[PDB]
């Protein structure tokens, strides 16, 4: 557990990869959860929910913290199916356009009931449940979220 | 690609997880490579070779840089069998005992010919090739290296 003050978060983002968990969440209709991001990077794009692991935080603890923060429902890591190690590179950062952000991302897939989520408004100003076909066809869904649904992008992803 | 100044590496290690690749390296007789570490963390322990991924460095590029740096032989990531995601927590760091180090680690296994390595002396002052049974019985092999030969404090799948 360590949420960093902004100065040290800036130095971290400038200097090293972030490590994060992305949640590929399915409902009862075979559709997947995307939120319209309010923060950089990938600001304004539809994206799966996800976030970074903190210093000295286990993956197990991060999964609980992040599902609760992103989805409004605390789930244990055993609820998730590990879905590979991905790499996301952005030209901007949480607080500006002056340096890049790099994430190494652990994907997890799971199915939920919509009524058990309490979707928060901090990181997204709208949410939708999209079919694979629809999300792949939309250039407003960021490429790094579309990639989870493309066979060609899964090739050579460690863990798949 | 970004090798950090010590000042920046210290801020990074204090503040966030490192992401690294560890190499489970087999020879033609089924033994595995361990080096006797000269740097913190895990200083003085026998450990598999491995190291961290830098800012804006792909896993593919890191794998080539790190195999060359650790083994003296450059191999592509396609040569490696993904061997799980692991989490390693140390009470010390490269610079001393003032803060902890946290790694999220991707394991990769592959076989080499001993005669094709050029084992470097920067990070290890000796190297041995041990059977799985032998290294598991040796307490001078760090617990975090022994874990690759059991069992699972492991996230995800061995490839294949
Ligand atoms: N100051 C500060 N902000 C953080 C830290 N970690 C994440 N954030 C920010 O908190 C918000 C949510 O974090 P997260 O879901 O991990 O980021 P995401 O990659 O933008 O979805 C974003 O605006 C992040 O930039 C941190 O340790 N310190
Ligand atoms: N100054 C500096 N040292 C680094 C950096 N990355 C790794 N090191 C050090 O370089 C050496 C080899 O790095 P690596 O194999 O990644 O780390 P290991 O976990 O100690 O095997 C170790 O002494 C590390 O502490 C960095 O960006 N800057
Ligand atoms: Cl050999
Ligand atoms: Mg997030
Ligand atoms: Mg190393």
């Amino acid at each position: 557990m360590m949420f960093l003050r902004q100065e040290d978060f800036a130095t971290v983002v400038r200097s090293t990869p972030l490590v994060s968990l992305d949640f590929i969440v399915e409902n009862s209709r075979g559709e997947f959860l995307l939120g319209k991001r309010t923060n950089r990077p990938a600001q304004g794009y539809w994206f799966v929910p996800g976030g970074r692991v903190q210093k000295d935080e286990t993956l197990e603890a991060a999964f609980e913290r992040l599902t609760m923060a992103e989805l409004g429902l605390r789930l244990p890591i055993t609820a998730g199916q590990f879905y590979g190690v991905w790499q996301h590179f952005y030209d901007d950062n949480f607080s500006g356009t002056d340096f890049t952000t790099h994430y190494v991302v652990l994907g997890f897939r799971f199915r939920v009931s919509e009524e058990e989520l309490l979707l928060p408004d901090e990181q997204h100003d709208d949410y939708r449940w999209l079919t694979s076909d629809a999300l792949l066809a939309s250039d407003n869904v960021h490429a790094n979220s579309r990639a989870y649904f493309l066979a060609e992008k899964r090739t050579g992803v460690p863990g798949l």
